[PDB]
């Protein structure tokens, strides 16, 4: 039977965001970056599941409005540049504080460490460490490391998303 389901995509800038949603999409990776805008919605169909995915800007300038784009959907895919150390500690602020906001109690969230394939990128452990995931307790957290680029585990990341296609 068909399904639809929305997701809501934040996380940094330059974690992956747009180059993620063109990998659902297409299969395709870009190494260019695409010019940041505070939002686009896609629709992509896997079979019988479509997906209406928000890709939403993540400069600071946007981040304000991450919790009405992220009100009412079936999932959050938060992004991390899992080899950028240095933005670890902002990007893990971010997401505790979107997840403060009680209009998006209980909503599943999906971590995803990105740049897997970049040297002294975080594993699932390291960036549950770090970003004290442990911490979030009120809604099904999960934690991926992938890589948009080589494809490592684009398929289980599709395979929770369609999990919770509701
Ligand atoms: N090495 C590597 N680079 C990536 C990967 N995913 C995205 N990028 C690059 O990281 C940069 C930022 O990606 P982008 O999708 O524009 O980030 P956004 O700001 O979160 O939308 C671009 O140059 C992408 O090519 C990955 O898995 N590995
Ligand atoms: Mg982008």
């Amino acid at each position: 039977s068909k399904e639809e389901m929305e997701l809501t995509l934040v996380g940094l800038q330059y974690s992956g965001k747009t180059t993620f949603v063109n990998v659902i999409a297409s299969g395709q990776f870009n190494e260019d970056m695409i010019p940041t805008v505070g939002f686009n919605m896609r629709k992509i169909t896997k079979g019988n599941v479509t997906i209406k995915l928000w890709d939403i800007g993540g400069q600071p300038r946007f981040r304000s409005m991450w919790e009405r784009y992220c009100r009412g959907v079936s999932a959050i895919v938060y992004m991390v540049d899992a080899a950028d150390q240095e933005k670890i500690e902002a990007s893990k602020n971010e997401l505790h504080n979107l997840l403060d906001k009680p209009q998006l109690q209980g909503i599943p969230v999906l971590v995803l460490g990105n740049k897997r394939d970049l040297p002294g990128a975080l594993d699932e452990k390291e960036l549950i460490e770090k970003m004290n995931l442990s911490a979030i307790q009120d809604r099904e957290i999960c934690c991926y490391s992938i890589s948009c680029k080589e494809k490592d585990n684009i398929d289980i990341t599709l395979q929770w998303l369609i999990q919770h296609s509701k």
